[PDB]
């Protein structure tokens, strides 16, 4: 695993964005061989999407041959509602880059047959073969996407009943109304995430401290899903300063020294 | 992983039995595509076999196209001895259901060539392809079948020298005589168990408390084999109240709330 | 996992050597089907190479059809320098056995194109298919070869910048001069090691106590690479008395009783 | 230590109040030998003060010869401000019982010489000799009164700079304004608390779960001050259900069985 | 603390007995200044009483001026019943030594007023001033005498309701009848024990392994009363080999080396 | 407890020295009421003695009425040998300050009757009443002075057989000869140290990291003597940066923020 210890969210975004850009340019995607990118929504990926857009406008990347798959979507919320994941993604990323519509994959929270919808999402991915880089965040309890703790490390895209905590936390977007927030959501599984060739988790804020610690210093265990990324062939944790509160001083010094060359510039 | 927290052994049996029945009816086994079931012996599976028989008599399941493979057998004990696993299985299950004899697989504790016997057991399984649901119990130290702690998570069917503790614990069936109890036994390996598509462990009694805790809350480690089920794609722990003594109050509250819909009726 | 608890390094060497010899004679290698052996250098493997040579001279083994792959080599150090791994290997093993030169694989610390060199090493291995037995040691922090803690359990042969600690520790061979010791080295990855059919780690000295404990009693975690051998299908830890200082009295008693038959003679 | 596990805050209050009443009636205080009571303010002691008042009105206790000492007070906040501890105490307790004004001891957050004020508070206590029963609550981090974690277990009454967390948490009383909340407060020390003959901590809410666990199951350590009550001669933890989330199922079952006789009625 | 690691119970007894004898001869007790000895009953102290008697017959000690206080007694069991602690003490010790009857203190399980009985026991001790050496054993859960886990480290002589586990364990003396075994017992408190100038705990059997570990390696905590002896000015743990199963190999090696001079002979 | 986290040893010395100076000037010692100071020798106290001397020369302190007691001395080493603690103390401190010879207390490693020597040292201290500030260091294993781990927290001045590790570590002063280093030493006990009104431990170097962690974050336990300072009424840990390697990032941030005002200047 790699731990990129940075100070700010702006830095994390720049670093994460640059890593994606580099992976893409090195892959050199074509129409027959696109670079498949897994993506998250929310406040965490904010600075990364912002950096990605900048680099693109600076002419450093083209998403012309990048295929994206998003982690989740609200069930029963209309696509153009400003708080659907589809809306967040276009407003924050797609509206400013050259990615073709056929290359954008998002779950249909309004599909009549949910199981079929999820099943097909999994199928669309396999049709491409594999996701080259799946970017995501982590819950305060180490959970991934809408997967609950103790999820099978082999779980797949499926619908989930949002937890009270998730509700309140998102009630703010449904303007502080936890009553507004949808009841269910469609989410990729942990297996879906782990099948990615490379996984990059964005860790921001002191409230992620315990999860960062479980991921980096703790032992592999299913209650803290994030900890199983220790078994993944290519995982990276990109974090800010506040999130490092639960790590030993030496652990942080280790990675800060080991990755010093890679964090200059961002 | 799933944790079905129930109060009694009778409930655990009803729940476990119903799960097996459901898996079977949904699979809809045929002569060319049978449902393969892994099975344990002993006091733990008692209420489950009892429930399975009831459901069958109630006309809810047919084992006409179910192929079973049992975890173990005593070496050098004659099949019709009432304390062989073969005898336990027929008396408690096979004598009351419609499973054909060719569909019943049990290790031959009397095979002249033991290694060959074990080797062939492994081969018979692969011939079918895979076990769809392997039911079992767990040792007080988290061990599986006759496998000892620190067994390779890839171990296979082989003969084992029973431990003093196992002897005494079973001496009761050889009527409190630990002297009667056989010295060796043939047991499926941990790899054999993990290759099952789904694994369901029955946990009964306060003496399993530490193992349940190692399985659910602890970290993955080989000393407590049961803990590695955390890495399995589809594992379920069905337990009674006494076995939950070592879990945190919140851990138990979590699963009790998460599985409330699934435990009504049994 | 297996833990062979012995008293001395001489015993560990005899045991390890005998195990290799046995694995070879049982495999019965030919020109078209050689036995592939992974090997380490350093003070730890000393008594084993010494025992291996004895057994060979005693006519108990022939390495005529054994192909070996070594874990590492210093970058930019000339092959005949007495402190290169190539020199250690010939002086301590190859000079006294019947292994053909084409069967000896060592990394070229002087290859003009390092990445290509490493890439090809990985390719040479796959050409043979798989390593049947990879012998190695472990760092005081549980690390393997020149891989650093938190290495991906899927890492591959690559060049590494030696750590200050490694320098000092080896400065003695570059006659107590840490200034002499080379800056980089080529090392097989953890994935390379884990792909071995069987892995045997030599643990000598009280300074390995914590690592032995992490391997045997601890939970699976990437900071202590050695602990992930718990997930390997066939791992053995052969150790001396001083290295057992951090194990519980009962843990050591367990393995000492479980392996009593296998440690008589050595 | 004693752990009274109850379900609700109302029960905790009834139990705590009854214990105080009983201690008083058994002591049978006089003008020359009063019963000295240590007291806390805040939402936690709410139901207890309510129960104490009821019992008094029911004619079950008289505070005519009870001397009270309160844990803290805001510095620089006028006594009659409705949010001073003096105001909370009279409105919630003193206004409804027969305690004489000379028997009420509260720190003077407005004393011109703070050190002298604190010094004298400590002196007033010793003049009486000892506090017979000190009731209090506990911070989410196990801290006591306004004492910070790692306070000397021998600390004494002194002024403290309130922590941001304390501010926000109390900003609600200064009507959600954290800006209103005073900057410093006068608080009894941990030594002051431990010198009490008997200490009774009220634990309500899931946010106290970790502290309850540190107090009951954890080891003695100064970071979680509450844990040192394990060394106190007569400590009791009276708690509600939510606060028990971090305890083992068996720990809670132990105390629930051990104190079953004492919790009927309340 | 001191840990005397011996191999057998016979050795533990010889060592413990010799220590008592030495403490006595060095004190040189008189009629006005007797040596006060705290004593336990049960299978654990067996070899010690046997050794003490031998040394006395060998003319190495006289108990003419030794005053003894025993830890407990069954409530409502007649003194001459062969299973009362009074009977165990005379049959195993007093019947063979020169201690005067007025120097023997045992709790009166038949006192009409129990609280008074206990109160007076505490008073008799203080009249002498202090117990010079209190010998005892430890429960499998680290508890002392009939004190339950989480007892105040300042508890005193009082009556206790025996636990089911204690019953069964002692049912053997009431000839395997747990129905025979008395319901309550009078026991000295933990405070009583800790006030002893020196405390010596006899630890025999693998079932005490966890408690020995909690006492020697664990942290101070009230759930394992024995662990608080770490805070006592003069505590010694005399143990046999089986009881050391939970200690680290190095911990045992430490004390075995530190006390090598003191364990030759016994 | 207090933790003064500084960057360098020079800072630690300045801080420690300033604290001593302040304690003295505030006490305002006289001929009839001197300030009693406990002192350590070795490399750790180096910068502190250097700072103390500076402040004295700067006219900020007079040791005219300061009585000092040193922690230890080598047995059988002549006082004027340059490596005796007496020599270290004069050369590094006494030779440059105004302390009278009658105010200097050092153990006599050459006393004919050692027990008497130690006994009297303890008596000299009590004659003064109490040590106002005892400064010291800590072993890599948390031990204090020459006291071994698991020492009674009530131990007293006595002779000790130096450990191999202590030998080697000090062999450097007996010019790298571990053969030169004396075999025994006289050391104050842990009780002696804890009786000090205030205890200040100097922690320098990464090798003290584990001990600093045991002192600050760990639980109270006798194996790490330093951890029991958590129970002391007035303890301070003054440390440098390297020694903080084992602390959590947040723990260090806590004290760095809590003591920011007190570490400016030094």
């Amino acid at each position: 695993m790699r731990l990129i210890p940075l100070t700010t969210a702006e830095q994390v975004g720049k670093w994460a964005a640059r890593h994606i850009v580099n992976r893409i340019n090195a892959f050199k995607p074509t129409a027959d061989r696109p670079f498949v990118l897994g993506l998250p929504t929310g406040g965490t990926p904010m600075t990364t999407y912002k950096a990605l857009v900048e680099m693109h406008k600076a002419g450093q990347v083209s998403f012309k041959h990048v295929v994206t798959f998003n982690m989740d979507e609200y069930v029963g919320l209309p696509k153009e509602h400003p708080e659907s994941y589809y809306s967040f993604m276009h407003r924050n990323f797609f509206d400013h880059v050259d990615i073709p519509a056929e290359n954008i994959n998002l779950l249909n929270g309004n599909a009549p047959d949910i199981d079929a919808e999820c099943r097909q999402y999994e199928e669309k991915i396999r049709s491409y073969g594999k996701i080259h880089l799946f970017m995501g965040g982590v819950g305060n309890d180490g959970h991934i996407a809408f997967n609950e703790p103790a999820s099978s490390l082999a779980s797949r895209t499926r619908i989930k009943t949002l937890t009270h905590d998730t509700r309140v936390a998102n009630s703010r977007f449904f303007d502080n109304d936890v009553n507004q927030v949808p009841k269910y959501a469609l989410t990729v599984g942990v297996g879906t995430l782990l099948d990615a060739e490379e996984v990059m988790i964005l860790v921001l804020g002191s409230q992620k401290a315990l999860a960062l610690q479980a991921a980096v210093e703790g032992c592999v265990n299913h209650m803290w899903t994030i900890s199983c990324l220790q078994l993944h062939p290519k995982a990276i944790m990109v974090c800010d300063e506040p999130s490092t509160m639960e790590l030993k001083v030496k652990t942080l010094r280790y990675f800060n020294e080991l990755e010093a060359e890679n964090i200059k510039g961002l």
